[PDB]
DNA sequence: CCGGAGCGTTCAGCGTTCGTTTATCTCCCCCTGGCACTGTCATCTCCGTCAGACCGTCGCA
């Protein structure tokens, strides 16, 4: 709230695509409407090709005369947005005139990078500033209800950079000493996601330093059971070195 | 000891919202046509290969 200013035109696309001039909602439109703006604003302004976008909005199979669909969407995002915010070059659109944290996948990098920087610096209490800062930024899944092979690969994209920012913020989390709220979260991933490697070990170095043990045996032994039913080879070698080390009960990490 | 209520799932009435087209309205690109004092023949090449042949050509005999 410290930030909006006035004339400010701000994006949503890290959660459902949205508008928003001065605080206002704008009425985005159609699913494909929808999906052709955020395939305009995550490419940070650069001009995109009409064939391009039809590529991008509805992949190897379109229909002959519906490059005038792009046309009329393009149209009446003109409508809904400025005049000059969206510019039309070589036959292709481009969102410009978009000032710094107008988007929030540009603030997501930006706030990603200054946590990395910290981190670098080894400070804690502001990249988890940072950090908390960019975990309020998307809501549910991101790209909810667009269609389209470039939407489908920009969410599990972003749906990936997700799981290592969790990744790391937790890690870092066990590096301060958040033992509660880290193990109830990663339990409550887990159990959402069954088969992530990364956060299941981070389950069991919070376990060990946590104070608690058999639920922590018995989700790596679900995990190595999974692991044989669903793919039938052995999991990755850290996480049976960093149970090993565990077994020896090495004083290092308590 | 079935009976009712609450709950799960599955479909037919109309009610709105999309997906994909269509003709009209600005802005730009691109091609053909107009210019009416008179003004009516350019242009520098090319040299210190080179080595002799092959060949047709050509005027003298």
């Amino acid at each position: 709230a410290e930030e909006e200013e006035s004339g400010a035109l701000r994006f949503g696309v890290l959660g459902p695509v949205r508008a928003w001039r001065d605080g206002e909602t704008l009425a985005t439109g159609s699913p494909q409407q929808r999906a052709l703006l955020a395939a305009l604003l995550l490419r940070e302004g650069r001009t995109a090709t009409a064939g391009e976008l039809i590529d991008a909005l509805w992949g190897e199979e379109p229909p002959s005369q519906a490059l005038a669909a792009v046309r009329t969407y393009a149209s009446r995002l003109r409508k809904v947005l400025d005049p000059g915010v969206l510019v039309s070059e070589s036959g292709g659109y481009a969102v410009r005139g978009l000032a710094e944290g107008a988007l929030d996948l540009a603030r997501a990098q930006d706030l990603a990078s200054a946590a990395e920087k910290a981190r670098s610096a080894g400070d804690l209490c502001h990249a988890r500033d940072l950090l908390r800062r960019a975990l309020d930024l998307w809501d549910g899944e991101v790209l909810a209800g667009v269609p389209g092979p470039y939407a489908q690969t920009q969410r599990v994209r972003l749906g990936e950079w997700r799981l290592q920012l969790l990744e790391t913020r937790l890690d870092m989390d066990l590096d301060q000493g958040c033992h509660a709220e880290a193990v109830s979260e990663l339990t409550a991933l887990t159990a959402a996601h069954p088969l992530r490697e990364r956060l299941r070990e981070l389950l069991m170095l919070a376990l060990y330093r946590s104070g608690r043990q058999a639920e922590a045996l018995a989700v790596y032994a679900d995990t190595r059971r999974l692991l044989a039913d669903e793919l039938g080879v052995d999991p990755r070698p850290g996480l049976q070195e960093l149970q090993q080390r565990i077994l020896q009960a090495d004083p290092a990490l308590a």
